């Protein structure tokens, strides 16, 4: 796939790296200022990916793979958006994204328990409905670019500036809850099944950063109930109707769950409605 360096290529002697804002068994993240990486004369935070010391040919192959991929989608606000690369000889392949001071969501939003009113520092439903909304535009790209998220979770939501929430990957987790029934069983994976994925995420930011399914066993029973009818109850701080738009998501029919694109319509008339 091309790579087009006039466009993405960035002087690794631009690149200042700092500390490590994350590791795996392949890659790792670390901050880093880069100047000018925006053709103007400042100093910008951003966040690098780059690969372990002892990676091989296809780890390699990877980081480059993801780096096409990013390309490929586009930019979009809502998404944590390629900023540039070094790839040419000299140094490390990275990948430089757009850097989120907050964190993911579901951390963050745990952090703010104490810090939360409905109505009018502190986050209120006008938070939580924004960032739901925009969860929901920055899926609707990706679906545009024909994308499929996999793994739509509030861990995979990063909190930036204004509020600003980005979408990434374009104490633990267990992944099966998030997990549609038919991507559980005929374990497909589609746009159908991330929008049951988000209402799981919906759950995730009224609950205020909990864990969906409180304290179920995930056994083969569950995966029964849940392909039956069964679903999750209101989290203590929705709304009537935000609840209903998880119930929605959370359609047995991928077919009759709304599209993204409707959601973005509905949130933001509820964004609205809210004032």
């Amino acid at each position: 796939l091309p790579y087009d360096a006039s466009k993405w290529e960035f002087p690794r002697d631009r690149l200042k790296l700092g500390k490590p804002l994350g590791r795996g068994a392949f890659g790792q993240v670390i901050e880093a200022d880069a100047f000018g990486i925006d053709k103007t004369a400042t100093c910008r935070t951003v966040a690098v990916k780059m690969l372990k010391e002892g990676a091989t040919h296809s780890e390699h192959r990877a980081l480059m793979s993801e780096l096409k991929i990013l390309i490929h989608i586009g930019h979009h606000l809502n998404v944590v958006n390629l900023l540039g690369a070094c790839t040419k000889p000299g140094g490390p392949l990275m990948v430089i994204v757009e850097f989120c001071k907050f964190g993911n969501l579901s951390t963050y939003l745990r952090s703010k328990r104490n810090e939360f009113v409905p109505y009018k520092d502190f986050l209120t439903l006008e938070h939580l409905i924004c960032y739901s909304f925009q969860v929901a535009k920055g899926m609707e790209f990706l679906a545009s670019r024909k994308c499929i998220h996999r793994d739509l979770a509030a861990r995979n939501i990063l909190l930036s500036e204004k509020n600003v929430v980005k979408i990434c990957d374009f104490d633990a987790r267990l992944p099966l809850k998030w997990m549609a029934p038919e991507t559980i069983f005929d374990r497909v994976y589609t746009i159908q099944s991330d929008v049951w994925s988000f209402g799981v995420l919906l759950w995730e930011i009224f609950s205020l950063g909990a864990s969906p399914y409180p304290g179920v066993k995930i056994d083969e029973e569950f995966c029964r109930r849940l392909k039956e009818g069964t679903r999750m109850r209101a989290p203590d701080y929705t709304t009537p109707e935000m609840y209903q738009t998880m119930l929605d998501c959370w359609h047995g029919e991928p077919s009759q769950r709304p599209t993204f694109s409707e959601l973005v319509e509905h949130l933001g008339n509820l964004l609205q409605a809210n004032a």
